[PDB]
């Protein structure tokens, strides 16, 4: 409707207060002793979470100027989650520290643009320092420790995650689903498998649940559905002559083909079962080539140079056996050459490094894992539905944290790494005095994540910080055991990527935020 | 609806206040030390920008009379942006200065219409003076300096821009896109390239990512899509006889043609890949003639005296090789005569000098750059999305500023050129005394852009101006280094076109603005 | 629904105040020193104008009784604009003067109807006096002076207008459009030209921009579109036999005819280009005969006794050459007899004196100018859109003023003519005393336009008027030079038609308005 305009200090104060509301809610969930935050949903049962990004999204303020401040700080928490999926609560804390000190500096009469220059320069230097401190994470023990720390110090989570990564490999795919029982369960899938059931329920080779096992079967792939387009008899009889079972993958199969097929399988003429292709025209067609090559078969290009009849038994691929159920199809092992398997994988490398990243790489990797690696699913056990999402959420954070730790390495936890690097940068200077103050402000803000953890434990945050600063290297305070020692030796690890990202995202938004002279928003 | 009307001073005061609100928000973003303004969007996250035109657009006032004043001053900032895309904040300042002094003169009991004439006459003389001061900008260093100054004194921006203009040439096309990394990147395209990928993924000549390389290929252009429109075999056969690869450009190619084509390419009969034309029929058809002429080929006029089959292999154009991927088609070098290349370019000159200007010239120039010059794309690197728009926006201003500086020349920055010209015009007189005062008022307003920069630096605006006036030529104060010297030697440059345009747009609206006796608006 | 009613003095007072509000806004824009009025639009940006009629339209009052008075006075300004397009502000002033004095007489206890008769009788006598004072405006200098005076003393406007009328002639057509630059530009069209481009882009005779020049072409006119309607070969070949270019005018031409036509032209068999007729069926059909007769050709009546094939080469019209572009078609000179040209013009005289007048005459004259005279278009230069409408609006008023001055002559400006005629009518008497007072009141009101001009100049209106009355003939006060002299010799002219119309429209509504005894309106 009609706008409201605020200038200078009045606008900054409202912005800050809004930021404080967002940050105060987020801070309580930081650390081993962190406390849960409950979000109200009209959708159904209210949510209880310790995840800072989840809390940031739900916070909106009635005061438009305060709300604007909160909305801008919201992004840093959201970006951290996007970059690594962990460290979001810590990133918000840094934004709080930087903003509060920065605004205070602005009040002092210092130029905001220069203060931003100081902060950014300090950030660039701090990032390089983090890289030097970062050490490779490769062994199972280190991987388990990062998972355990991410999941609010839950040993079972780290243990299970480490086993998963070990078993599936570097390019394996790991996901998490709600478990049927209280106990946490790990499921590992071997071979080539997809989520498609069988069109003909009637043909079950032996096990119940609709499990079809074909021994030494031939595999058929096609680009069209079959109704009265039954004609394929010379292909079918060729298989009948062989006396071997047939597996069919295509857009669809209709009852006319299925009806004759069922009698043929029961009578003993041929043992044949069929299943639908993966899903969408481009989606299913793309995944057909790998199935055929893996089994040594040839895909029938209805669209291109091939016809339904036009195909020889030799075209069909070979596999040891397959498993089929109402919702899933599995192939134990297609027989094909490694050079062909690797060649399929080699062409995937361009696919792997793609501009799109999100929703590109994720599906793409899954094909890759199926082609030569393995797929792992983790089940989460909880007595109640609300307990279940909290438990599962933390597990995902640990899952993402391990992925980040492996690729970029790890640094000491408890916020020790940021405070330790700050001492190193104590001699860093900018173009002018305002920049020097901005640099100093950023270093000052680095300390805050460490002290929030201590604050949440009900202990003097400044006191612990002074003792930690006094020490050297990886020395720090363990909130869980309320004592000082080597953070790395205690199993407390922070992946380098999340630590780096938290600092950079917090600083980027904070630098711009502190420079705001005037704000424009709608009237109440 | 019911109307509210104000007469004389009451209407002017309300108008002035509206103007002041709009201008005050705009002023803080002027200079090396300028401060950012944050605009609230319901659309998504809030926007932070130093661009005055962006800020002017978003300002609306609750008071209808004040709002009307702001809306009228909004146009000067917007028109300046349309003219050259830079100096919008500076133009707003001049409007502020002129209006405030002009209204004061009106209060004094002076006829407003005469004051407007005085201002306009002074402006006309000032413009001529600017032209005399303006010197040609031809070297890379000068171009870089204007880009660097435009982009809030960022040396890298000016450097990257200058390299681009040098590489592409005078008629080359330069654009800016968001970069994947944190580093600014420059991309240069050589030869003829377009944004359409290949219909047949199946034929890849060698490199991965769908890259197709045809060696000494023949190029075919058509005005019709092909389904069962397979016929053209004798043209195809002729190419097969030749033993050379074929490139196809048309509205579309269907699977039937693609199907036979894929097998033919695989068996080695012919190596042929097809790519879709540019897009819109008036669009792609227009761009077809140049492709053909460049490669020495003939476009097939399905519409006119030509037929699908009717065409000899000789009709087809030739090129060294082409590069094709999923979303892009490139031709290394078609072999055609310069007279044909230039002739296509010569006919473009009418196209260049077009009344529409906006949109018509932009697409048109892009064809031109591809035909004989080069095309450059600049990527912008930033830690966050909000940082990215700010960073990218400034780069565009510098890009536009360089374009303006090359064509109309440059003048000394820091507002020195307007203040320096004002001293020259101190002896300018109008028809009567009221006009003389109007002239004097305009000269007085010229000083303001200089002093706003100083004001934003926390220094006495009048003090710096007095010393600057005392000097001669290009002598002035450098806000960034807080010292006095030759503005041109330092590297602070203002394109003549933006300087001229800012002054003229500000004055045009302001003269009308100060002559308002009565205002009419809807009730609150 | 329910209404509020008022009687006598209470109703008249409310009416008067409404009138005063409307008139006060209008008065400030009267004279060389007149001040601008700004109107708020929800359409887009606000409008700034000195045109009284524009201001009157936008004024509406919250008080229903006051609003009713304003609505009635609005019409006089609007009717004056319709009659001549100028003097609307002056007419409103007369209504103000007459109404205020008339109401005062009603207050005195005199019959209003008699006052009306007195006013009307004085008006009738005043009109006759104006006719006697009116002298013919025939020279370029007098025309320029009226244009310049109308355009708020802008010499360039009068100069450009006079040149336009001189060049085009008495029956020529002059229009005004927004210019492409900051300078006023005049465009004159010689010969026969229309706003239709070519259907076949392919045939361009020589100059770039789609320009087609046919040398000694034959012109063909038709009543239907051509698709498969290609047949007309013997007509076409007859031209081919001749070896001359062909110009085609019809409802439409389709690609079948155009495709063959392009190839025939390309090899030099025939040089033929085709364009579309003027517009709507009746519109294009009406203007076809003149084109044919002008070029000596015959129109093909598909509708009547003629057929597509049925037409000889001799039936085709002949012209020296034609010019064609994408949006326009021009013929240098068709060869036809003057008696036929004049005969076409002679039949137009019935068309010229038409009851419809508005729209009918405007389009009709344009045909007339094209047939034997010329067409002129004036472009208006400005830096901003708002500046552009004000500048253009005044130019149109001057254009209308010159048109009015030529046909009915001119009288001395500055309001001298009305005040001078009033002295003459000082001895005029009615049937009774109340009528005598009404007459005297009207004469009294005549003085007001003169004094508003002086009032707007900040000088004693009564003092100037007393000296003006004291003088003889064309003696008067020049507001622009602040001195007394002969108004005609100083170049200040008022077209007789606007002066007469202003007085008559003002008085007609005012006479009825002063006689109102009771008003009825809706409740607040
Ligand atoms: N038991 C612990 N002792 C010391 N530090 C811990 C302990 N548990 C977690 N931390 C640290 O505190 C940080 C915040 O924990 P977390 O809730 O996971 O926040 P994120 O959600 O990671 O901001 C960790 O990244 C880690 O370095
Ligand atoms: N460091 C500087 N010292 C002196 N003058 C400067 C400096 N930097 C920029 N300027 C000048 O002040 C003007 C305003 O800067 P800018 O923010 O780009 O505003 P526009 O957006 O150009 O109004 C410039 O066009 C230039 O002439
Ligand atoms: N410079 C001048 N000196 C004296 N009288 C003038 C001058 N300019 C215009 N006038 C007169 O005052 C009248 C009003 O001017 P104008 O603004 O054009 O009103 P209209 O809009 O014509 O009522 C004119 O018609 C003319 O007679
Ligand atoms: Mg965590
Ligand atoms: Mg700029
Ligand atoms: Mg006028």
């Amino acid at each position: 409707a009609a706008k409201d305009v605020k200038f200078g200090n009045d606008a900054r104060v409202k912005m800050l207060r809004g930021v404080n509301v967002l940050a105060d809610a987020v801070k309580v969930t930081l650390g081993p002793k962190g406390r849960n935050v409950v979000l109200d949903k009209s959708f159904g049962a209210p949510t209880i979470t310790k995840d800072g990004v989840s809390v940031a999204r739900e916070i909106e303020l009635e005061d438009k100027f305060e709300n604007m401040g909160a909305q801008m700080v919201k992004e840093v928490a959201s970006k951290a989650n996007d970059a690594a999926g962990d460290g979001t609560t810590t990133a918000t804390v840094l934004a709080q520290a930087i903003i509060t000190e920065g605004l205070k500096a602005v009040a002092a009469g210092m130029n905001p643009m220069d203060l931003k220059r100081g902060i950014d320069k300090a950030v660039t230097a701090a990032v390089e320092e983090l890289k030097a401190l970062s050490v490779p994470c490769s062994d199972s023990k280190a991987i388990a420790q990062v998972g355990t720390i991410s999941a609010n110090s839950d040993e079972t989570v780290g243990k299970l995650i480490a086993e998963a990564m070990d078993k599936v490999g570097k390019e394996g795919v790991i996901t998490v689903e709600d478990g049927t029982g209280l106990q946490d369960e790990l499921d590992v899938v071997e071979g080539m498998q997809f989520d498609r059931g069988y069109l003909s329920p009637y043909f079950i080779n032996k096990p119940e649940t609709g499990a079809v096992e074909l021994e030494s079967p031939f595999i058929l792939l096609a680009d069209k559905k079959i109704s009265n387009i039954r004609e394929m008899l010379p292909v079918l009889e060729a298989v009948a002559k062989a006396g071997k079972p047939l597996l069919i993958i295509a857009e669809d199969v209709e009852g006319e083909a299925l009806a004759t097929l069922v009698v043929n399988t029961m009578r003993g003429i041929v043992k044949v079962a069929a299943v639908k292709a993966p899903g969408f025209g481009d989606r299913r067609k793309a995944m057909l080539q790998d199935i055929a090559t893996l089994t040594g078969g040839t895909v029938i290009s209805e669209e291109i140079g091939m016809e339904l009849e036009k195909a020889t038994l030799e075209d069909l691929g070979q596999a040891k056996r397959v498993v089929i159920n109402k919702d899933t199809t599995t192939i134990i092992d297609g027989v094909g050459e490694e050079a062909a398997i690797q060649g399929r994988v080699a062409q995937i490398r361009q696919q792997i490094e793609e501009a799109t990243s999100d929703y590109d790489r994720e599906k793409l990797q899954e094909r890759v894992a199926k082609l030569a690696g393995g797929v792992a699913v983790i089940k989460v056990g909880a007595a109640t539905e609300v307990e279940m999402k909290e438990k599962k959420a933390r597990v995902e954070d640990a899952l993402h944290a391990t992925r980040a730790a492996v690729e970029e390495g790890v640094v000491a936890g408890g916020g020790v790494a940021l405070i330790r690097v700050a001492s190193k940068l104590a001699d860093l200077r900018g173009q002018n005095e305002d920049q020097n103050v901005g640099i100093k402000v950023a270093l000052r803000a680095m300390e805050a994540p460490l002290r929030q953890i201590v604050l949440n434990c009900g202990e003097e945050p400044s006191v612990v910080a002074n003792t930690v600063k006094g020490g050297d290297g990886n020395y720090g305070y363990n909130a869980a055991t309320e004592e000082y020692g080597n953070m790395i030796d205690m199993g407390i690890l922070d992946p380098t990527k999340v630590t780096r990202s938290a600092l950079q995202y917090a600083a980027s938004v904070a630098g711009l935020m502190i420079t705001t002279e005037c704000m424009v928003t709608d009237l109440p």
